[PDB]
């Protein structure tokens, strides 16, 4: 798994575009509790397939938030995966 950019001792779980940062859950809380300005940052779950990119699609059938590339790889695999309905997370 991609490491947290601040603590570099835990797997990242969220991605913050404004900070351009992959963060584990505790570092995410510490960074955005710092003040009201930071607390407005919108964050997204890190892809649960590759765990190295921000997720862009939620697939409830797979119970997985996936980045664009993992979403395409997983759902082109075969005709059952191809019918999965995903929710754009934007
Ligand atoms: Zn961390
Ligand atoms: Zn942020
Ligand atoms: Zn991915
Ligand atoms: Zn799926």
């Amino acid at each position: 798994a991609r490491a947290c950019d601040t603590c570099r001792s835990a797997a990242c779980t969220v991605y913050c575009e404004a900070d351009s940062a992959y963060l584990c859950t505790t570092c995410d809380a510490r960074v955005h509790a710092a003040n009201r300005v930071a607390s407005r940052h919108e964050r997204v779950r890190v892809c649960q397939s590759c765990e190295s990119a921000p997720a862009a699609f939620l697939c409830k059938a797979d119970a997985a938030s996936l980045c664009t590339a993992c979403d395409a790889e997983i759902h082109s695999a075969n005709p059952m995966a191809r019918r999965h309905q995903r929710v754009p997370m934007m």
